């Protein structure tokens, strides 16, 4: 069994290996990519996204996120607070301001622990979830916005026409701006692209071991546990590296840079956080192996989770017993 240990693999692809994507991720999981939950994918040197970044300042953060925690500094939720538009120039600004911008720092370990340090006593501004691409129309290869869609592909695997469409979401971050524990919609893969600026950090258990992180975080969230039997669909508990180390739970960690991609596997659990003023592109798509994890993905029904048209389909054909009661929680 290749990557037993389930460590993050970093690839290298030649230009010729980028011309196919689906090709390239079937290589590296025969190399064991997936068991890791997370890789990463450094493009050919050849290769760029858009010639520029200079004239993005005009896109609209129409909803930016102040991200509000509650508990301790190892383990706690957040609350997304709304507030008001603002350009990605202005929340650039807001981002370097003495208020928001990154400390002094010696190293990414350095930051790492001055983030779960302090993280609780800050509310960063997040823009978040914001349909759009950053890539040229004229790049042919590893762009998000020209990806096969999962529509098509559970038409390809199960012979099965359904509605729904497939797009990009841009993610500009700032300092401390954080992504909690999650796996995808429908457990499935996600692709993310670092357009620019400062890293982020990630964090991610092995898909073979995300029922262990499951039963951490209904130890630890118990109320939540209560209300919901899926609530990290709710997309806003954290748990630091330190308390998963604590009570055994298998995970990896690694730093994306700009110009980096990530792949997360189905029922990869992930969570990280920004170093800086950043933008990000990411797409979720499928495999024929998803498949089977579409099946037998958890679901939300309390409510919270509220999510796209799209994955109405997708639980309506894979998951029919579930519908009803999953549709229920969506009206
Ligand atoms: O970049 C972020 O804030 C969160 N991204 C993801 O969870 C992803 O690409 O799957
Ligand atoms: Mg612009
Ligand atoms: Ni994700
Ligand atoms: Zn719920």
């Amino acid at each position: 069994a290749q990557n037993p240990n389930c460590n993050i693999m970093i690839f290298h692809p030649t230009k010729e290996e980028f011309n196919d994507f689906d090709k390239y991720i079937a290589y590296m999981e025969s190399q064991g990519a997936h068991r890791a939950g997370l890789a990463k994918i450094i493009p050919p040197k050849e290769w760029k996204a858009r010639e520029t970044y200079d004239n993005i300042s005009e896109i609209l953060i129409a909803t930016p996120l102040q991200q509000v925690a509650s508990g301790r500094a190892g383990v706690f939720t957040q609350y997304h607070k709304k507030k008001k538009a603002m350009t990605v120039g202005e929340y650039r600004h807001l981002a370097n301001s003495k208020k928001y911008q990154t400390p002094p720092h010696q190293n990414f370990e350095d930051l790492e622990r001055k983030y779960w340090k302090n993280r609780i006593y800050n509310s960063p501004i997040y823009g978040a979830d914001i349909s759009g691409s950053l890539f040229d129309e004229n790049t042919k290869q590893w762009n998000l916005g020209h990806l096969g869609t999962i529509q098509d592909l559970l038409e390809k695997e199960c012979g099965v026409v359904i509605e729904g469409v497939n797009t990009p979401y841009l993610y500009f971050g700032m300092w401390k701006t954080t992504f909690a524990w999650h796996t995808e919609d429908m457990d499935l893969y996600s692709i993310n692209y670092l357009h620019l600026g400062e890293p982020k950090t990630w964090y991610v258990v092995p898909p073979e071991h995300g029922q262990r992180l499951e039963r951490l975080a209904r130890e630890l969230f118990p109320g939540s546990s209560r209300g919901c039997g899926a609530f990290l669909r709710h997309k806003v508990a954290l748990i630091s590296p330190t308390v998963l180390k604590e009570n055994g739970i298998p995970f990896n960690r690694i730093t994306q840079e700009a110009g980096e991609f990530m792949v997360t596997f189905p029922y990869g659990y992930h969570a990280g956080f920004n170093h800086g003023f950043n933008c990000a592109e990411a797409i979720n798509f499928a495999t024929p192996r998803w498949i089977d994890y579409g099946k037998m993905a958890s679901q939300c029904s309390c409510g919270e989770a509220r999510v796209t048209f799209s994955m109405d389909a997708f639980v309506r054909i894979l998951q029919p017993e579930r519908y009803d009661l999953w549709k229920r929680g969506q009206d």
